[PDB]
């Protein structure tokens, strides 16, 4: 009954003790209570983490019922949340302020603590992950109870809080640096590979907004561009293409939706590569179809209910910088192409490539000393379209495979670092070992965030089986 479990029901706990504080007071008082007795109180926000990270059998704390908009800065554009609000509600509340956040995340239903602590982003070559829209906020920490941080109070403490696996503390309050609330104008289109590399540079320079969907055993890239904003097909002839190969296989089809349709064709037969070949070259056509342009204020259009279950990948590698661009955001799809043809992986759509500002955080997976920094971002996916447990378990480790090509054939040599929500713990000793260095490898400041956790949390309280796995 008490049972949290993640959005794609791939991680569930049931903690021993769960605390839903209404006031800081309270917070306080738990925290202290904790780290007297040694108690875990693991930080949960809505728990929609991929990977569990939030997750612990011993204890976990929500600031769920701690949501409230504490102040709006009209003259500096700045909201003061408690970090239990979700992003909607925080939109919702920014609305009559005429602010909206820099950007978004996909889901709206995240909390604003879960959306830092792990260094959420969306796209944009000129706009950082989230962590680095945070200009102070306020830590309940075992060790020296509630704090503030921010550039002008302990910069390099805040720098890693902000951004900090909810291991160094208790978040309770957070001031973002908002935006103008505005409209975009999305424009979707298909592109070939070499149409792509022609545009790109340039693409990514002069669009607020840059996403593809790349569809592996095609030459479509979908691209999807927004900016601020000063032949039309049927949903049914749209999704034809689907619908048509669904009736092919062995079997109401029409009240299925896009997202439900690739789920039942994939259903099918999951793990066959001439099958996700025409899954993705029928989900290519509905695209094509798809062409067009959609009018939205900006957390309409960047946001994105979701709703499938999936396993995902996501990793940020450095692509220049706004002035010095690099073709190893290009070059690293080509090669991923490359690997899924020649090993035979029955990868299906889309694998989704943004791009975002370099962030200050030291564990943002796109931290750079330059502020005009790119990164790229690479999300793969498996979908796990049914509840059939042995189907789920043979999707689990052709996704398993998959990941762990890409990382021993791609992510050392472009310097990819995963996403914290979505990092997955070996449970081979030597690849957790493995693991740990090369998170030290691709994090500079991961001593320092050990010294931080040493500093804040001397009992370990905050941290569960993965933070103590990943940084022993
Ligand atoms: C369908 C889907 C789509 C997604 N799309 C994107 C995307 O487009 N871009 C992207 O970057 N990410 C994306 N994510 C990942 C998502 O942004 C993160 O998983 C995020 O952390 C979820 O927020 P949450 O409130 O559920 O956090 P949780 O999973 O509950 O917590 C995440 C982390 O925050 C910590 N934490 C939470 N609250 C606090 C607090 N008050 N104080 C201290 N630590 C705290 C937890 O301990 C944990 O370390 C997506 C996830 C899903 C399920």
């Amino acid at each position: 009954e008490h049972t949290i479990t993640n959005w794609s029901g791939t991680h569930a706990v049931r903690p021993k003790r769960f605390f839903q504080p209404e006031s800081v007071e309270e917070l306080e008082k738990i925290v202290k209570e904790a780290h007297e007795k040694g108690q875990k109180i693991r930080p949960v926000g809505s728990g929609l983490s991929p990977n569990g990270l939030a997750f612990s059998e011993d204890g976990m704390v929500s600031l769920a019922l701690m949501d409230k908009v504490l102040h709006v800065d009209k003259e500096k554009k700045q909201v003061t949340v408690q970090a239990g609000a979700r992003v909607q509600q925080v939109v919702d509340a920014l609305r009559p302020h005429g602010l909206t956040l820099q950007n978004f995340a996909s889901i709206s239903e995240q909390q604003i603590g879960g959306f830092i602590q792990v260094g959420a982003h969306g796209t944009g070559a000129r706009i950082p992950p989230v962590d680095e829209q945070v200009v102070s906020m306020k830590l309940v920490t075992p060790a020296k109870g509630t704090i503030e941080l921010s550039e002008e109070k302990d910069p390099e403490l805040f720098r890693l809080a902000r951004c900090g696996l909810g291991a160094l503390g208790v978040v309770t309050e957070v001031t973002l640096q908002c935006v103008p609330r505005h409209k975009l104008l999305e424009h979707t289109f298909v592109a070939t590979m070499k149409e792509v590399k022609k545009n790109h540079e340039k693409l990514l320079r002069e669009n607020k907004h840059v996403r593809y969907m790349w569809i592996p055993y095609t030459d479509t890239v979908v691209v999807v561009t927004c900016n601020p904003l000063p032949p039309q097909y049927s949903e049914d002839e749209k999704l034809q293409p689907l619908r048509n190969l669904l009736r092919e296989a062995a079997p109401e089809v029409s009240g299925l939706s896009f997202t439900e349709l690739r789920d039942a064709l994939l259903a099918v037969d999951p793990l066959d590569t001439e099958w996700v070949k025409r899954v993705n070259q029928a989900e290519a056509e509905f695209w094509k179809r798809s062409e067009g342009y959609r009018v939205g204020w900006s957390d309409e259009i960047l946001g994105f209910d979701c709703g499938g279950q999936q396993w995902v990948s996501e990793v940020a590698f450095p692509a220049g910088t706004l002035e010095k661009p690099s073709a190893a955001d290009l070059e690293y799809m080509e090669e991923l192409m490359r690997l899924i043809n020649k090993e035979g992986i029955p990868a299906p759509a889309p694998i989704e490539q943004r791009w975002t500002a370099g962030s200050s955080s030291p564990m943002s997976p796109a931290y750079s000393p330059s502020p005009d920094s790119v990164f790229s971002w690479v999300g793969i996916i498996m979908y796990l379209p049914t509840e059939d447990e042995e189907q789920r378990k043979a999707i689990t480790e052709a996704f398993r495979q998959y990941r762990k090509l890409c990382e021993t054939r791609l992510w050392d040599k472009y310097g990819a670092a995963e996403h914290w929500a979505k990092i997955e713990v070996p449970e081979d000793p030597e690849e957790l070992e493995a693991l740990r260095e090369r998170l030290r490898k691709r994090y500079p400041g991961v001593d320092k965030f050990n010294k931080a956790r040493r500093e804040l949390d001397p009992k370990n309280i905050l941290s569960n089986d993965m933070i103590d796995s990943l940084f022993p």
